[PDB]
C-alpha cells in the first residue's frame, strides 16, 4: 500500500485537504451572516468539542482500515462492526466526498478562469462613486461566466470559456491524482500550501491598508472579534457554526480517512491531526477571516457588509472584492492574486475529496490507480453538468452532502467507533504511537458529549429548520435529488460488486 | 447454461418476447397516421427485407454466443470482432432494451390498473349521443390515473393507485424471471400465449358485430387492407414502416439474441425464427389490425378515427375504445379483457427485454440469477420515476432506444456479423442444424440489400426529421437525455469491469 513519504508531506496534504474554499469563502459569509462576534464563540467551542475529538477519530479510523488494505469506510465500518448494516452506512463515505466533488470542482473552475482574465485584464471597467454603477459590472461579469438565468426558465448557460475551463481544472485534478499519495498529492501540497500561506499573508496586509469615509478594515475586525452573548441562545447560530467546523475541517466527507489510510501502523496521529487542524483554523480566523470582511465593511460599513454576505454565497468572494480590489492601483492584479489564492486552496481541497473514491476503486475493485482515477473523474465530470447547467442544482447538492450529510456522517463513524467497536478499544486505537496522548478529559467529551451534541443538533435541524425548506423548493429540486439517490444507488451496487469479488478471491484461495 | 426445455416451448417464449403492447396499441396507431393501406405495402415489404433477415440473424448470433457462455452484445460482439469497439458498440445491447424497459414496463403497469378498475367496476359513467359528453369521462379517466398536467409546470402526478400498480407489475414480473429461462419464462409463455390468442380471437368477433349509423367494422378493415401507391413515394411512410417492424419483432433489443443464447449449439433457428416472425405478424395484422381500428372506425368514421389516432399514442387504446365499449351490453367488462389482453402482452415482453441485463450480470458478472434479476428491477423501478413524473420523458426515451436507437443497432449487428465476421461464415452459422435452409436469394438480401436499406433510411431520417425535432424541444428532454446518456456510461463502466475479472481469473489459472 502507498505510504507518505514524509511526515511534513504528510501534515501539509492534509492541511491542504482542510484548507480551501471553506475558508475563504464559506467561512466570511457564514461569520457575517450570524453576527460576527457572536458566530464567534459556538465556532470555538464547536472546534473543541467536534473539530478536534471527530478530527482524531477519523484519522486513527483510517490509519487503522490502511493497516488492513482499507483505505474507505465501506469496509472499515465492517471491520469495526461486522455487520451488512456498515457496509451500507458506509456507502455515505464514498456518496457524501463525490457529490461534494461534483459542485466544488465547478466553483474551483470558476477561480481558475476569473485568475486567467484577471491576469490578462479581460475584467470590466467602472467608471469612475456610485457604489451600483461599480459592483453592476462586476456582477454582470460573473453572471456571464456561469449563465444566470434572464428569464424564467430554471436553466444557466454557461460561456464556452467557463466550460474549457472546467474542463482544464478536471485536467489539473488527474495530473497530481494519476501520481499517487507521494508522487502527486503530497509533492504538490509542499509546493501549494507555502504559495497558499503566502498569497493569503499578502492579502491580509494590502486589504489592512484599506480606508474609505466609510470606515477602515479595522473596524471589520472588531466586527468579527467583538463577543455577543445574547447570541448564543439562538440555535441557528449553533447551527452554523457546527455547519461550518465540519465542512473546514473536510470531516464526515470520508476524506480524512482516506488519506490517514496511508499513514504506516506505528505512525502518530495524535499530534499530526492536531497539526493539520490548528493550520487549518489559523487559515481560517486569522487569513480568511482578514480579507473579505475587512475590505467590504472598510469600503461599504458594517451595515451593508452584512447585507452583502447575506445577498448570496458568492457575492463577497466574487463580486464585492474584486469591486472593490478595481478602485485601487494594482487592483485588477491584486484581484488576479485573489482568485489564484482560491484556486491553489480550491485544488489541493478537491484532490483530496475525490481520493475516497480513487480508493475504492483501487482497494476493492481492485482497478489499477490509472483507471480508478480516470473513472472517478469521468464520474464527476459527467455529473457535473448537473451543476453546470440546472439553476440551484448546485445549492441541492451542497445542502443534502455538505450540510445534513457531513453532520450525520460524523455522527454515524463515532458511534461506530467509540460505541460499537468500543470506547477503551477506541482510545487505545487513538493513543497508539501517539508523540503526545489525547487529553484524558476527551474520553469523556468523545464517548457521551460530541454524540450528544451532535444528535440535539441533527434533532432542532430537522425539526425547525427542514420542515420549511423541504416544502417550499421548486419541482426542479426533484431532479438533483433524484440523481444523487441514483449515485447513492450506484455505490451500493459497487459495494456488493466488491463483496462477491472478495468472496470467489477467497474461495479460490 | 440454461436451455429451453421444449421446442413449442421456445416457440411461444419467442412469440411473447415478440408479440406485445406492439401489436395492439403501436401498430393501428402507426397504420391509422399513415394512411391505413397505404402503409401496409412498405410495411410488407419491411417484414421481407429487414424483418425476416434480421431475425435470423440475431438468433445466429445469439445461439453462437450462448455456445460460448455469452448471451449479450458486448461479449457477443467481441467474439465476433476482436476489437475494443465492438465492447462499447456492444453496450448499445443492453443499453436499448434497459432503457425501452424503463417506460415499457410503466405502460404495462397502466393495463393492469385498468384492468383491475374494469373488473370492479370502478370506471366513468357516460351520460346516456354527444361524442364529447362520452369520450370526456373516460380521457378524464386516463388523466387522473397517470396524472397528466394541469397548469403549465412540465409535471405528472400519478396517482397512488398508479403508483402501487406499479410495484405489483415489477413484482410480477421478478416472479417469473427469478425462477428463469426453463421454469420461469417458458412456463409461463405456454400459458400467456394460448390466453392471449383467444382473448384477442375473442374481442375480434365482438368488434366485427358492431355497427352505427357512421359505419360498420367492416369499413375499418377496408380502409386498413386497401393499397394507395401514390403514397409510397413518401419516405416518411418508409420510415413508419421500417420502425414498426423493428419495434414489433423487438430487433435491435438485443433481446432476441438473449433468447437464442439459450438454444442450444445443435438446434435449429430457421424455422424457429421464421414461425416467431410469423406468429408476430399474424397477432399484429389480423389480431391487432382487426380491434382498434375497426372499431374506431365504426363508430366514428374513417376520417375520425384517423384524427383520433394522429391525437396522441394512447388516446386509442386507453380512451376511445372503452368508451366505445361503454356504449354496448356488458362493455365494462369487454374493456376488462382488453385491458387484461394487453397486460399479458406487455408482461410476455417486459421480461424479454429485462432479461437481457440478468443475463449480462449472471454471465458476465457471475451473479447469481436471484442477485442478477434483483438489481436490474431495482435499476429498472428506480430510473421509471423519472418517466413516472416528467411530462414527455416518456416520449423522449421511446425516441433514442426504442425508434432511433433499434435501427441503428439493427445495421450494426448485421455489419459485425455479415460484413466483419464474414458473410460465407455467418451464412454457415444461421443454416447449421437448420430443419429447413435459408433460401439462397437471402444471402444476398442480407449482405448488400438490408444494409444499403437501413443505412439509406437513418441518412434521410437524420437530415429531413430530426434538425427539426432536435431543436423545437423544451428544455426538459435534457434531463431524459442527461440520464440516459449516465445509464450508457454507467453500463460501459459494468463492461469495463467485467473485463477486468475475465483478466485476473485467467492469470489465476
Ligand atoms: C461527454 C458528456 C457531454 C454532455 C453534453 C455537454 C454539452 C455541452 O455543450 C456545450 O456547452 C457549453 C457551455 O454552455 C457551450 O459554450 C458549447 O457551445 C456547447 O457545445
Ligand atoms: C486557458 C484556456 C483558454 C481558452 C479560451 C477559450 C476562448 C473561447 O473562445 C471564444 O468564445 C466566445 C464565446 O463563444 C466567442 O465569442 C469568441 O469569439 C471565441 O474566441
Ligand atoms: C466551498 C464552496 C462553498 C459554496 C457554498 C454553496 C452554498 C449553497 O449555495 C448557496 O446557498 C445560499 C442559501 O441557500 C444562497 O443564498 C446562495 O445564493 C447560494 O449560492
Ligand atoms: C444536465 C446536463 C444538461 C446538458 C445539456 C447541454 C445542452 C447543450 O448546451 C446548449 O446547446 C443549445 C444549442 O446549441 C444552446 O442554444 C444553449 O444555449 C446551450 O446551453
Ligand atoms: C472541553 C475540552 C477541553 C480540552 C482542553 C484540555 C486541556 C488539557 O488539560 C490537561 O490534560 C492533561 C492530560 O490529561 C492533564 O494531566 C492536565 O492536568 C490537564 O490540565
Ligand atoms: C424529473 C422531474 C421530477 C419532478 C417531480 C416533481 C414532484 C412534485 O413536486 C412538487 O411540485 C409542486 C409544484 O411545482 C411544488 O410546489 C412542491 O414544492 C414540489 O415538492
Ligand atoms: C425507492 C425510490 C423512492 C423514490 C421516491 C418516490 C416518491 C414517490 O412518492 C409517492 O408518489 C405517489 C404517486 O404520485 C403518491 O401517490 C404517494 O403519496 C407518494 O408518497
Ligand atoms: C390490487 C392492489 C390495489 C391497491 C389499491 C390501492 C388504493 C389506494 O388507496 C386509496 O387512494 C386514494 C388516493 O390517494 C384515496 O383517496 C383513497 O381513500 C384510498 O383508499
Ligand atoms: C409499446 C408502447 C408504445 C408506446 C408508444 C410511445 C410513443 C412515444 O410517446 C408518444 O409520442 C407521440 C409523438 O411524439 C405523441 O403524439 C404521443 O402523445 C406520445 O404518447
Ligand atoms: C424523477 C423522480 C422524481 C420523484 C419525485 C417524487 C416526489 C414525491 O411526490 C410528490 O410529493 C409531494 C408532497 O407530498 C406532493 O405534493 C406531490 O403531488 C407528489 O407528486
Ligand atoms: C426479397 C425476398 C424474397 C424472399 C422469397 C423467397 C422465396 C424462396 O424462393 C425459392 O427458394 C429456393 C431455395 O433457394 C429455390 O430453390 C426456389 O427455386 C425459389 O423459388
Ligand atoms: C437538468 C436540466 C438541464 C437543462 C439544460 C438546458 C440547456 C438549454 O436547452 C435549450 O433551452 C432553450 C430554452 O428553453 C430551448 O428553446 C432549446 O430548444 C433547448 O435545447
Ligand atoms: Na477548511
Ligand atoms: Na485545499
Ligand atoms: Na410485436
Ligand atoms: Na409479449
Amino acid at each position: 500500500r502507498e505510504h507518505w513519504a514524509t511526515r511534513l508531506g504528510l501534515i501539509l496534504a492534509m492541511a491542504g485537504n482542510a484548507v480551501g474554499l471553506g475558508n475563504f469563502l464559506r467561512f466570511p459569509v457564514q461569520a457575517a451572516e450570524n453576527g460576527g462576534g457572536a458566530f464567534m464563540i459556538p465556532y470555538i467551542i464547536a472546534f473543541l468539542l467536534v473539530g478536534i475529538p471527530l478530527m482524531w477519530i477519523e484519522w486513527a479510523m483510517g490509519r487503522y482500515g490502511g493497516a488492513q488494505g482499507h483505505g474507505t469506510t465501506p469496509a472499515i465500518f465492517y471491520l469495526l462492526w461486522r455487520n451488512r448494516f456498515a457496509k451500507i452506512l458506509g456507502v455515505f463515505g464514498l456518496w457524501i466526498p463525490l457529490v461534494v466533488a461534483i459542485y466544488y470542482v465547478y466553483i474551483e473552475s470558476w477561480t481558475l478562469g476569473f485568475a486567467i482574465k484577471f491576469l490578462v485584464g479581460l475584467v470590466p471597467e467602472p467608471p469612475p462613486t456610485d457604489p451600483d454603477s461599480i459592483l453592476r459590472p462586476f456582477k454582470e461579469f460573473l453572471y456571464s461566466y456561469i449563465g444566470v438565468p434572464k428569464g424564467d426558465e430554471p436553466i444557466l448557460k454557461p460561456s464556452l470559456f467557463a466550460y474549457i475551463v472546467f474542463l482544464i481544472t478536471m485536467f489539473i485534478n488527474v495530473s497530481i491524482l494519476i501520481r499517487g499519495i507521494s508522487k502527486g498529492i503530497e509533492r504538490f501540497a509542499k509546493i501549494a500550501m507555502p504559495t497558499l500561506f503566502i498569497l493569503a499573508v499578502f492579502l491580509v496586509i494590502r486589504v489592512f491598508l484599506l480606508e474609505t469615509p466609510n470606515g477602515t478594515a479595522a473596524d471589520g475586525l472588531n466586527f468579527l472579534w467583538t463577543p455577543d452573548f445574547e447570541k448564543l441562545k439562538d440555535p441557528g447560530v449553533w447551527i452554523a457554526a457546527v455547519g461550518q467546523i465540519f465542512f473546514t475541517l473536510s470531516l464526515g466527507f470520508g476524506a480524512i480517512i482516506t488519506y490517514a489510510s496511508y499513514v504506516r501502523k506505528d505512525q502518530d496521529i495524535v499530534l499530526s491531526g492536531l497539526t493539520a487542524a490548528t493550520l487549518n483554523e489559523k487559515a481560517e480566523v486569522i487569513l480568511g477571516g482578514s480579507i473579505s470582511i475587512p475590505a467590504a465593511v472598510a469600503f461599504f460599513g458594517v451595515a451593508n457588509a452584512v447585507a452583502i454576505a447575506k445577498a448570496g454565497a458568492f457575492n463577497l468572494g466574487f463580486i464585492t472584492l474584486p469591486a472593490i480590489f478595481s478602485q485601487t492601483a494594482g487592483g485588477t492584479f491584486l484581484g488576479f492574486l485573489w482568485f489564484f489564492l482560491l484556486f491553489f486552496a480550491g485544488l489541493t481541497s478537491s484532490i483530496a475529496i475525490m481520493q475516497p473514491m480513487i480508493a475504492f476503486l483501487e482497494d476493492e475493485l481492485k482497478l489499477s490507480r490509472k483507471h480508478a482515477v480516470l473513472w472517478t473523474a469521468a464520474i464527476v465530470f459527467f455529473s457535473a453538468h448537473l451543476v453546470m447547467f440546472l439553476n440551484k442544482s448546485l445549492d441541492e447538492m451542497d445542502f443534502w452532502a455538505g450540510t445534513i450529510g457531513v453532520v450525520f456522517f460524523g455522527l454515524t463513524e463515532l458511534i461506530i467507533f467509540f460505541w460499537i467497536f468500543g470506547a477503551d478499544k477506541a482510545w487505545e486505537e487513538i493513543n497508539r504511537g501517539g508523540i503526545i496522548k489525547v487529553p484524558r478529559i476527551y474520553y469523556y467529551v468523545m464517548r457521551y458529549i460530541t454524540p450528544a451534541f451532535l444528535a440535539v443538533l441533527l434533532v432542532v435541524w430537522a425539526r425547525e429548520y427542514i420542515p420549511k425548506i423541504m416544502e417550499e423548493t421548486h419541482w426542479t429540486v426533484w431532479i438533483t435529488r433524484f440523481y444523487i439517490i441514483g449515485l447513492f444507488l450506484f455505490l451500493t451496487f459497487l459495494v456488493f460488486l466488491a463483496e462477491r469479488r472478495r468472496n470467489h478471491e477467497s474461495a479460490g484461495t
